[PDB]
C-alpha cells in the first residue's frame, strides 16, 4: 500500500529529514555512508576494522521512538573522562559486528530490536575511506582532511574503490516511488554513497524519479561558490549521466546580518538561476517557508515543511494522469 | 498465584542457580552484591563511581532469554584490545546509570528492556567497598585481596557501613514463601549482602523460611576447614541471631582423585556432621545426585537436581497440613 522514498545521504540532514519524513504514510528507507573517520566513529574505527556507524547510528534512531530507553541508550555518549568518550551506540554496534562478522547483518538485527519503521542501509559493507583530488590534482586522504585543506575538490573517491553496495540497497532504488539525494554535504555525505558504483549503476537504470535537495548555503571546504547546477553536475559527474529530475531550493534573498554571519564562516547563499536549470529539464521546487531564519541570523531547512514537500511530490508522481484509452 | 523465592548471593552460584529455577513455577527474586571491585566489573569501577554492575549483569541474563540479541550483546565482552577488554553489558548498565541518575532504577529499566521473568535486585543502591577483618585483627580493603591474603576471616564488613537496602529487596523477604542463600563464596558472595543492615533485619522480622545451600568443597582464602556448621555460624554472625532452618548438602565421600585434585588447590570436601546440626534444629536435605563429577575430577553441584529440590521445598513448604478445626 504505502509508497516507497529512498534517501541518500549521510549526517545531521539525514537524520532530520527521516525523522521528519516519519510523520507521513510512506516506507522510508534511508541508504547511508559508512566513509567517516573523524569523531565518535573515528574513536571506534581506530578501535576496529568496521565501517563507520555513526551516521548510520543516528539514522537508525531517526527511525526509531525517541523515548524508548532502547534508543535513549543507542544515542548516549559518555563524557570524555568516561571509556574516551565512546558512543554506547558505536559500541553496541562494533559488538554486534563482532558477534556476526558482518557490519550489514550487525545493522539488520539492531534496527529490529531498537523497533524502527523502515530500513537503514549501509552504502556498503566494506571498510573503506574515502579520498579527494583537489582542483591542482594533490589527493587528501580520509573524511576529515577532505574539507580541512583549501582547495577545490575536483572528486572523490573510495579505497580500496572495488566495493559492493548491500543488495536490499538496490532493490530499494528499483522498487522506489522516489529517491531523495540529500540534504547534506555534497561531497562527503551525498556522493561518497555514489562512490559505490552499483548504487550510481542502479540510479541510472531505475526509472523511479530522483530528488536533490539542495544546501541553503555554500559549504567551506566543499562547495565554495557553488550554484545548485554545480551541486548537481558533480552528482552527474560521479554517477556518469544526467539523472536528477527535480530539485527542492529556494531563491529567496537572506537580510544584511545572515549573509554577514555566513560570510565570517566563508559561506555564501547557493545561487539558483531557476531559467539554467529549467533549460536543463530540471524541475525546480519551492516553498516560502523552506527555509528558516534565528534570532542569531543562522539559516536552516524548516523540516516540517521540506518533509512536506517531499511526501507531496511521491503522492503528485503516484497520482492518477489524463489519457483516453 | 505462583510461589516466590528469594535468593541472596552473587557468581556463579547464584547466576547458575536462577537459571536452573527459571525451569519451575516460581517468581524468582534475586538479590545480588554490589560490592565487587576486580575484573570486568573492577574496569568499569575505576573509571565511574558506581555500584559493581558485573554480578548483577549476569543474574539478569540468567532470567531472560539467552538466544536473544539484547541477551547476546548485554554478555558479551570485547577482546582486551579493543575498549580495554570491557564487558558490553557492563558499559550499557554504566550509561543508564548516568541517564538515571541512580543505578537501581537503571536495574529495573534493563530488567525489562531484557524481558526478565523475575526481578533481580541490589543488596543497596550506594557505592561500597568490602573489606575483612583476619583472624590476627588485620584488615584488608577490597573484595578482590580479601581472599588473596592467607589468614582465617574474621568478619566481612561494608564501607561506607550506613548503608540502605532496596524497598523492593525488604518487600520481597517478608513476602517470601521461601529464602535461599548460596551456593557461593561464603563472605564475598553471601555475607556480603547481610552486611547490609536492613537485609539481616528483614531476614529476621519474616517468617518465611532460610536454606542455606553449601558449598561442596572449602574455599581457599574464604572457608578453609570449615564445616557446614561454620559455614552457618559466620551468616549467624553477621545477622545476629540464628535464623537458617534448612541446609542442602551432601555428605558422600568422593574419589581419591577427587580429594586430590582439590588438595592441590588447598581445598577439601565441607564436612556435614549431620548430628550437630539436628542438635541445632537444621533439617539436612541432600539427593543421591546433587554432585557431579567430571572426568578430570573436578566437582559441582548437578543444577537440575539443586533446582528441582529447591522447587519441592517451597512445594512441601506451602502444602496442606495435618490438624483436627
Amino acid at each position: 500500500k504505502q509508497m516507497n522514498v529512498v534517501l541518500i545521504g549521510g549526517g545531521t540532514g539525514l537524520s532530520v529529514l527521516a525523522r521528519g519524513l516519519r510523520e507521513f504514510p510512506i516506507d522510508i528507507t534511508a541508504i547511508v555512508t559508512v566513509a567517516d573517520n573523524g569523531g565518535s566513529t573515528g574513536k571506534i574505527r581506530d578501535v576496529m576494522d568496521i565501517p563507520a556507524p555513526g551516521d548510520i547510528r543516528n539514522v537508525i534512531a531517526a527511525l526509531s521512538d525517541s523515548e524508548s530507553i532502547l534508543t535513549q541508550l543507542f544515542q548516549y555518549r559518555f563524557g570524555e573522562n568516561q571509556v574516551d568518550g565512546h558512543s554506547l551506540g558505536n559500541l553496541v554496534i562494533a559488538g554486534m559486528t563482532n558477534i556476526t562478522n558482518d557490519f550489514g547483518h550487525a545493522i539488520k538485527e539492531l534496527s529490529k530490536v531498537l523497533n524502527i519503521k523502515g530500513q537503514v542501509i549501509p552504502s556498503t559493507n566494506a571498510s573503506v575511506q574515502l579520498n579527494a583530488v583537489m582542483e591542482d590534482g594533490e589527493i587528501v586522504h580520509g573524511e576529515t582532511n577532505i574539507p580541512k585543506t583549501h582547495k577545490k575538490i575536483d572528486r572523490v573517491f573510495l579505497e580500496p574503490s572495488d566495493v559492493e553496495p548491500m543488495n536490499e540497497a538496490i532493490e530499494a532504488l528499483e522498487q522506489a516511488d522516489l529517491i531523495v539525494l540529500g540534504p547534506g554535504s555534497l561531497y562527503t555525505s551525498v556522493i561518497s554513497n555514489l562512490c559505490v558504483k552499483g548504487i550510481s549503476e542502479a540510479l541510472l537504470r531505475t526509472s523511479a524519479p530522483k530528488l536533490y535537495v539542495s544546501n541553503v548555503m555554500t559549504q567551506p571546504g566543499e562547495t565554495d561558490n557553488y550554484d545548485v547546477k554545480e551541486h548537481i553536475d558533480a552528482l552527474t559527474r560521479q554517477v556518469g549521466e544526467p539523472f536528477i529530475d527535480f530539485v527542492i531550493c529556494s531563491s529567496e534573498s537572506y537580510s544584511k546580518d545572515v549573509l554577514q554571519r555566513y560570510e565570517e564562516k566563508n559561506s555564501k547563499p547557493v545561487a539558483v538561476h531557476k531559467e539554467q536549470l529549467k533549460d536543463s529539464g530540471i524541475r525546480v521546487l519551492t516553498a516560502s517557508n523552506l527555509v528558516e531564519i534565528s534570532n542569531e541570523h543562522y539559516v536552516r531547512h524548516n523540516t516540517k515543511v521540506l518533509s512536506k514537500m517531499i511526501y507531496e511530490l511521491a503522492l503528485e508522481l503516484t497520482s492518477t494522469i489524463r489519457f483516453t484509452p
